[PDB]
């Protein structure tokens, strides 16, 4: 041997099968919380992180959504990297699947599955496409892939303006309150937290929301200054969505919880929420964008 900006690099991130992971997902069904099509998701899902390395823990718990009696069974699902590090981030999704396509304005299409290509699926099958390359990334940190349940088993969407529906987040409520308990005690803190949701479609716009850039400004413009060296044209330095300015999504328990956390969304994807969101809706290159934005962020940590 002899001795031959921060060090990072991309990856051989694989579009076509990172597409085949959301089809193969979205193939088993709705996976609306509590159902056999979430069980078979949890199973397909850890065999293929174990199988490449990572440790996965279940974390198990019941609700009661408010429109019900019955308990539902959630479980989230946490795929581990790196195990010997004092700090930790988080690469997340949900991945229950809503029980309906709520913004389809024929409510007979409301009894019709919904495959939630561009919505959950798309960051599990993203963290699919990751897991192949994880154990060969230099990393500081640890890296968590963590699938929230429960994000919207919304069974009453309410009526807007006089009924405020069925309750969001369990799963991501029920992680940040696991973390705040048990934080005092855990040989490592997590520093920052990056959630996937309608991310994955061609031409995508992942704009700045509120929420992300109070809670998160570091972890912003780290995660941006890497899409501008990648060449991630998805990322954009604007503010907001025409659907709304500041989204509510699974990053608030996180931030609350003192994690930064950022979502990486572009909230006016034109089949949010129609049966239109669909494996064809999914750009291999922009799942491989930000995969790589991803994995700079991880790779640049001191
Ligand atoms: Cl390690
Ligand atoms: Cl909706
Ligand atoms: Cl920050
Ligand atoms: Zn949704």
């Amino acid at each position: 041997a002899r001795p031959a900006k921060p060090d990072f690099k991309t990856f051989p991130l694989d579009p076509d099968r990172a597409v085949k992971y959301v089809q193969q997902l979205c193939d088993i069904g709705p996976r609306i919380s509590g159902t056999p099509g979430m069980v078979k998701q949890q199973e397909v899902l850890t065999k293929h992180f174990e199988g490449l390395g990572a440790k996965v823990v279940r974390q198990e718990f019941k609700v009661r959504q408010r429109s019900q009696r019955g308990a539902v069974d959630m479980t989230n699902l946490i795929a581990s990297w790196f195990p010997d590090r004092k700090a930790r981030l988080i690469v997340c999704s949900h991945y229950d699947t809503r029980p309906a396509a709520h913004q389809e304005t024929d409510t007979q299409n409301w009894r019709k599955p919904f495959a939630s290509a561009n919505d959950g699926t798309a960051g599990a099958a993203l963290m699919m496409e990751l897991a192949h390359h994880m154990k060969g990334v230099p990393s500081n940190v640890g890296v968590d892939f963590v699938l929230f349940d429960g994000e919207e088993y919304i069974l009453d969407p309410g009526v807007p303006g006089l009924q405020e529906g069925d309750k969001y987040f369990f799963g991501s409520e029920h992680f940040a309150n696991g973390y705040t308990k048990a934080k005092a005690g855990l040989p490592y803190r997590y520093t920052g937290a990056v959630l996937l949701d309608l991310f994955a479609h061609d031409g995508a716009r992942l704009a700045m929301e509120g929420y992300s850039l109070r809670g998160a400004p570091n972890l912003v413009a780290e995660l941006w200054r890497v899409a501008g060296w990648v060449g991630a044209k998805s990322f954009v330095n604007e503010r907001g969505f025409d659907r709304a300015t500041d989204v509510l999504d699974d990053h608030i328990a996180l931030n609350e919880a003192g994690i930064p956390a950022v979502d990486v969304i572009d909230f006016d994807y034109k089949h949010w929420h129609l049966l239109s969101d669909t494996p064809d809706k999914i750009s291999g290159k922009q799942m491989v964008d930000v995969g790589n934005v991803l994995l700079g962020w991880i790779q640049i940590q001191k």
